[PDB]
């Protein structure tokens, strides 16, 4: 009746969620992601990392050559999978800094072996043992030479090995330590003496200690296991009288990403970039709270369960019911856009959504989705996390480390997810606020604003009239005489 | 006169406080409150946690059992507290990695002790020293037996003790290195030889080494105390000539949240979440500056000693005097609300509070500070962050780990106040802005904005008009004719 | 003809750069600043810091003393670099934990070196070698005494040094592993036999090991170094049969800020407070990207090697041609202000740069500035960030935390940044808009808002007029009879 109404507004669903903001503990927005990776398929997949199952052997037993792992000979990994049902079945052995050895093996990648000829002159060579039966046979560890005396002479052995190779030589070896007196003299043929392995740039003594240690497979003696790195241009020297056990060659020494993992998982025929001990995870999420332990393209470990970013703008019921705008009022109606006008004139009420808008909203959603979805960095050989020993300081600080380093990523996810929340809540309020805004500057002195999100448009506006405005191509002008005498009349 | 005023504004205070925000490094808000813990009472609250306070005793004299810590048998705690104080009364020892098993220790949390019946056939039992007596006698540690000649023989001992319980047993022993030979051959009748205890999966050889230490309560000789480790299903194995100072039996090993702190504070009867070196803290904050030794519930260590969290709005005086609003202008005579309204008509000039406005801000900063208050996070125990001895490269690692890790928190707490404080100024602005709007929208063409907070309203309006419009029922309708009759005259 | 035209507008400039903000992952600003240092000069300044350059010896080789390091006897240092051609030139020798004393003599930062009279009785002393030539001259180690035989005796050495200084004492001492057994009589005219080192609180025994090593300057014999301290009221015992190299007197231990630094860079005659292996770098920047390894007041390493800073405000062309404002539209004609107005009246068209609000933006980014310019922190003596050697446990625990360590500063950095960006944004555009609204409140019902950031003014406003309105002393009432007949008048 001489007058229109047109009024702004956004949509509203009837399936919010709750996320949390810088402002708020709690709001309820249209939508909104996860990110936080939470569950794994449960299976290793063999894809695109080179995956070694290591089955019943240690990376270690594999190194020594127990004959269960005779079928691991000169391979490559990028991750060997080290199972908790793994066991030796060889001569009982330890390795003093067990732990250093394995991680340098596993970092470096390869059991490439070269099988070089030592001059054993004046000693027998491969002594085995029932120990250790390869193909039913009393053996030994494939890499490893047991020497004992000859004809009751075991003649001091002062042998070398030169690396005249442009790469570095990893050498394996051990000293036999006798149950009994007894063995040595059986052996070695004499009283037990030190055994020295040296290069020009280090040295290492290692005496040989008889005693009685509990049987493993009917054996009280034992083997402690060595190694020497030898640099191109250096010499390996080995010097004993007695309880050595002979390296047969050397193993390559890489370096780049390779790592070694325990694990239970089965491994799989797929593919996936992060693997985890409970299996492989999706690294779409920026952060994962699946398992601390990773290898490759991997979310970050947090504390958390979930984290939700929100995808949308608060939603706001709508006030039950003349049309009303965005004031405390969303609009679950509006299905073909995010803001948009509802208009009351002759001709009726409809409703028309605002393109421009909506995908200014959409827009930089997706822009910030892009910046934290899909981008995780790859991380490879890194420190162990969990723990078979108690053994004080050093554990202590791989912990400490450890839980410093989640306790830091978490706090950053929290905050990010809070301040990347609150930036959503106040881009899409402004998308709304700047279509109010420039609605009211079209309409000039032919409206005045109701305080609900509507304006009073004081001229018969029409449908095209009202197209006009949201097209943005109203004239004021034309419309200037009439509105100001509906506006400034005295009733 | 045929008009009115009504100006909004909001509280201000004649003593201000000093906060950082993003925008300003320094500016005044209505009230703050501390973020950063820096006073400690200077006691150690005896509860909740189960102290136990060490007095003359390390822990590892308590563990072996030095005479002066015979009260500590069996004890177990939350934090074992050490003091400078601490003195050894018994024979002269030292502990290989003293550090590791002085933390494994710590971290069990207990000093259980179950005694075990060794077959010491063959040898004498129970050896004593003048250097560590009991109740004037001449004694030794209680936990460890000094095992000497039996007519002048002293047989090779081997001996075994299952585990066959359900849980690993820790034994304490050690080697005797006697002063001078002749002490060798009084003691064990023959020249020294090694010691060798072993189990199925590990084993320690120690050779006893004779000469003259610096005599330490008239004593040149040493003892040396090593420890083992056996699981449920193993076996401990000891094999020795002579110089054995041998277990009587095992610690239970536990896991759990104990640990072990260097304090001279004073244990008092009170009750405390959070322990410091320099007493308990009060945790309410988020923060602290007392001490990067923590155990407890406690605040995170940082850098900083005052970080202020804004919890109200920016201070701004009011300035010197017709009525005015919040443009550049705050109101001290404000005292029952935050924000408000002034208004001159017919009738004087009132003030009101608005409720609506005060309650938003003040439930936003509650909000805030619950997030922030009461909500520290317990650590239990960690490594080490003060060293009394030079020790190079390990050392070097623990001490930059720490440095690391402060340096990041105190980046994050800086970082997080001056978002917050930016934040409470933003909110607390807006609400200002918000009723300022409110009211604009209510009056429609019955007022103009003066330019200082305040609008002329451009009709008779007295104290219940005023009322009207404050509690959001004016109907502009009313009063239109007669404001657009006053607004658009011709002068 | 009865109006004007007063728009508001901001400066924009031909060649803007690219920044990050939390909105935009690129947008243009009038101008940045780069927060990543990411080259060096190329050379160590020898200021303000001091610099020890190691030339051809190592701190180790200097400490011995070697005798090609004669020159550093009694030096001390802020910074000893250690160049990559430094070789051994004295006997072949070997270190257990080389890296930590290197460490703690680093630390330390002084060879200062107090000789003391040793009982050498019963022995020959000052022993020399080929291998070690001082002035062409068979020589030795300077801080080392080689004792052999007297007569062909060598009496059993039980000697005492107690420390009645106020500070510790670092005693360097080593043991001679001789190639033969003819080499052992000849030497000390015995079988080896160990050598023990004592104090009241610690004791080291060392085995003397005799056998061919390879070949240095013809020498199959190796020393081995060890080290002990003294605590004051504390004494040193040294107990041998053969085999000892003795200490000549003792080093001084200092605590302070002194560290060692692996470098080929040259040293200059320059001032600069932050040291990398690449050279000094400039301090201004709070990041660099040249070297993880620094020393004194660096800036933090990040991953980045670039991080933009925003020092002005979007940066937005100018739409082509009536006067126009900001909407959409940047001035690239201002030149004397960052926000202005432009006018059009009778008189004709002009421009005046609006000088509160330019210095608002222009102090705001000055304070910021301010705070990430200049501001970096001093670090010491660290942890080694590069190996030579393959090492497993402990050198993957100290590069996970220096990799642990950066990617936590790069993320810091990153979004600290886009959070600064993205105020810096806000706050120059919130200064366009409070001019705006200024102006709009001056001008009451005399103007209408056109909505391109200008106002179309319904009356005759000459120079002085629009100078009045600039000035904030405009008086609507002057104007308003004759601005409220032509904007309600009926055309
Ligand atoms: C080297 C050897 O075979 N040792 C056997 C040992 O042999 C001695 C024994 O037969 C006596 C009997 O009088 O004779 C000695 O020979 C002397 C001879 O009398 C004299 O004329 C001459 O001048 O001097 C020689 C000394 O050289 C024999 O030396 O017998 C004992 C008791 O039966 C064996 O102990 C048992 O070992 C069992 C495991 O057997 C192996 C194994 O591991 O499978 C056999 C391997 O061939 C052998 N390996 C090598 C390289 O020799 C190993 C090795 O000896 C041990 O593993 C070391 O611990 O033993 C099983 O452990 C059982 O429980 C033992 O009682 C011993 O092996
Ligand atoms: C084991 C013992 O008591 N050792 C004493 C030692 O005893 C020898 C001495 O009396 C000579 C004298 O001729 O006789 C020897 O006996 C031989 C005998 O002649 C011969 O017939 C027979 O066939 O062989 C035996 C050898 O077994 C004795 O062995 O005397 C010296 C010098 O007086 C003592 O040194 C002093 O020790 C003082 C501390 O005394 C204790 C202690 O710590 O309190 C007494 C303890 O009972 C003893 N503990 C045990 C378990 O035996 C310890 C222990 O020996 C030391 O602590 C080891 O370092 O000593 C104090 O240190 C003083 O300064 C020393 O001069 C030695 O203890
Ligand atoms: C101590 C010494 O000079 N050792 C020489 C060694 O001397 C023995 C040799 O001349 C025989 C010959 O019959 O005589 C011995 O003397 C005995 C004598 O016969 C007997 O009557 C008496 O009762 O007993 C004595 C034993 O004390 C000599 O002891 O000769 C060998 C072979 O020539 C030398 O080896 C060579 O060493 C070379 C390096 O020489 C130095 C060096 O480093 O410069 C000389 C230094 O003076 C010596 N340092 C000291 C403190 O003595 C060192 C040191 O011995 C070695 O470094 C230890 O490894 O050697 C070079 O290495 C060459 O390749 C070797 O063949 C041995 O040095
Ligand atoms: C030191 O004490 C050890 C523990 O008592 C002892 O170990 C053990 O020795 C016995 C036999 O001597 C083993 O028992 C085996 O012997 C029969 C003989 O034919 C075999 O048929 C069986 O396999 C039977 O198991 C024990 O297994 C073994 N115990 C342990 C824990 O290892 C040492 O022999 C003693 N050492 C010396 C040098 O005497
Ligand atoms: C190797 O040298 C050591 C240092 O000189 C020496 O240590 C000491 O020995 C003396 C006695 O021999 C102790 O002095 C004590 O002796 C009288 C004798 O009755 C007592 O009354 C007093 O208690 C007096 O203190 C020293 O205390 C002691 N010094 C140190 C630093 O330990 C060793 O005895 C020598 N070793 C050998 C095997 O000869
Ligand atoms: C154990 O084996 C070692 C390696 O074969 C051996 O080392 C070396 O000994 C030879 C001489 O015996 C050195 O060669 C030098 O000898 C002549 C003799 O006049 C000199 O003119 C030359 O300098 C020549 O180089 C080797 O340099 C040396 N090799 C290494 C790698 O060190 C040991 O001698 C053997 N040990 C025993 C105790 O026999
Ligand atoms: C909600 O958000 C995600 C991410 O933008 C999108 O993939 C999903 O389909 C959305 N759901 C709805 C119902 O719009
Ligand atoms: C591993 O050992 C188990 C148990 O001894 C055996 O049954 C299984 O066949 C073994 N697996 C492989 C792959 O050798
Ligand atoms: C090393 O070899 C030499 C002979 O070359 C010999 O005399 C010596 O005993 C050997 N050393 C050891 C520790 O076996
Ligand atoms: C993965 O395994 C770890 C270690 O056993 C376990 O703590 C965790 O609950 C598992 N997580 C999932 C998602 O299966
Ligand atoms: C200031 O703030 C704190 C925390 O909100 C509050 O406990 C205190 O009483 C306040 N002081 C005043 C004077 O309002
Ligand atoms: C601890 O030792 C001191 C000094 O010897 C003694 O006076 C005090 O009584 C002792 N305290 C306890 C609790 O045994
Ligand atoms: C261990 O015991 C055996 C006898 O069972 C003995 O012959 C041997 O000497 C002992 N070993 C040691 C190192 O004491
Ligand atoms: C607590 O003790 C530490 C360590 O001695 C000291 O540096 C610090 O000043 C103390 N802090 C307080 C608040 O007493
Ligand atoms: C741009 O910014 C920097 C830092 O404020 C300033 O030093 C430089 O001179 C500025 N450049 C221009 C062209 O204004
Ligand atoms: C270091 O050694 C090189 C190569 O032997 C020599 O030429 C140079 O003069 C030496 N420099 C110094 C400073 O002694
Ligand atoms: C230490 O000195 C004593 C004599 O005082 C001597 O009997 C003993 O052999 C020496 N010990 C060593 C390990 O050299
Ligand atoms: C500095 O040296 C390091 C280590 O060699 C190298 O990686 C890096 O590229 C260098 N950086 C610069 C800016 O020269
Ligand atoms: C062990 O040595 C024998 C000679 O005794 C030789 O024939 C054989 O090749 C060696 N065993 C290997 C290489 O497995
Ligand atoms: C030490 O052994 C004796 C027998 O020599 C025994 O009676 C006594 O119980 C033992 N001492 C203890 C358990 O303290
Ligand atoms: C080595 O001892 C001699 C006496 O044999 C003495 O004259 C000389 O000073 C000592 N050498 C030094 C201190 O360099």
């Amino acid at each position: 009746n001489s007058t229109a109404t047109l009024c702004l507004g956004h949509h509203a669903v009837p399936n919010g969620t709750i996320v949390k903001t810088i402002t708020n503990d709690q709001i309820e927005v249209t939508n909104a992601t996860e990110l936080v990776q939470s569950s794994s398929t449960g299976g290793i997949c063999d894809s695109p990392h080179q995956i070694l199952d290591g089955e019943n052997c240690t990376l270690i037993d594999a190194l020594l050559g127990d004959p269960q792992c005779d079928g691991f000979q000169n391979k490559k990994w990028d991750l060997f999978v080290e199972r908790s049902k793994a066991y030796s079945n060889c001569y009982p052995y330890d390795v003093p800094d067990y732990a250093s050895l394995r991680s340098l093996v596993a970092s470096s990648g390869t059991l490439e072996f070269n099988n070089e000829s030592f001059n054993w002159t004046g000693v027998t060579q491969n002594g085995t043992s029932s120990a250790c039966k390869r193909r039913s046979n009393n053996s030994f560890f494939s890499r490893l030479n047991w020497l004992t005396h000859l004809k009751f002479k075991y003649p001091a052995l002062n042998v070398t090995m030169p690396n005249n190779e442009k790469f570095d030589k990893l050498y394996i070896w051990g000293v036999h330590h006798p149950g009994t007196d007894n063995d040595q003299i059986s052996l070695y043929a004499q009283a037990s003496g030190r055994i020295t392995v040296s290069t020009k740039r280090s040295q290492q003594t290692v005496i040989p200690n008889i005693g009685s240690r509990p049987r493993v497979r009917d054996i009280p003696s034992r083997i402690s296991i060595y190694w020497t790195i030898v640099k191109p241009g250096d010499i390996l020297l080995i010097n004993s009288t007695g309880n050595l056990i002979a390296p047969r060659g050397y193993f390559k020494i890489r370096s780049g990403k390779s790592s070694i993992m325990r694990s239970d998982a089965p491994i799989g025929k797929c593919n996936s970039e992060c693997i985890t001990p409970n299996g492989s995870i999706p690294n779409d999420k920026p952060f994962q709270n699946v398992n601390r332990i990773t290898y490759g393209a991997c979310p970050r470990y947090v504390k958390q369960n979930t984290l939700k970013l929100a995808t949308g703008m608060r939603n706001v019921p709508e006030k039950q019911t003349a049309i009303a705008g965005f004031i405390e009022n969303g609009w679950e109606g509006m299905v073909d856009g995010w803001y948009g006008f509802r208009h009351q004139n002759s001709e009726g009420i409809g409703q028309a959504a605002d393109l421009k808008s909506t995908q200014a909203a959409i827009n930089q959603i997706n822009g910030k989705l892009n910046r934290l979805i899909g981008k995780t960095n790859e991380k490879f050989h890194q420190i162990e996390k969990e723990f078979s020993e108690v053994e004080g300081r050093i554990q202590d600080l791989e912990k400490y480390v450890e839980d410093t380093k989640i306790d830091l990523w978490s706090y950053n996810a929290e905050l990010l997810v809070a301040l990347e929340n609150q930036h959503t809540i106040d881009l899409t309020d402004s998308e709304m606020n700047k279509l109010f805004e420039r609605t009211k500057k079209q309409l000039r002195e032919n409206a005045e604003d109701m305080g609900n999100g509507c304006f009073k448009i004081y001229h018969k506006c029409d449908n095209a009239c009202i197209g006009s405005i949201r097209n943005g191509t109203y004239d004021h002008d034309v419309y200037r005489d009439e509105a100001l005498n509906n506006r400034f009349q005295i009733k």
